[PDB]
């Protein structure tokens, strides 16, 4: 689970629904954290 302050310092990407994880299903240009939104 991701937060507005993002609980991931560079391990998993955040989701708009507030979910941190790896792959093209957690971010997809809809992340809230910093180490996300690549492709």
């Amino acid at each position: 689970a991701c937060s507005s302050s993002s609980p991931c310092p560079g391990n998993q990407c955040c989701s708009k629904w507030g979910y941190c994880g790896l792959g093209g299903d957690y971010c997809g240009s809809g992340c809230q954290s910093g180490p996300c939104t690549g492709a």
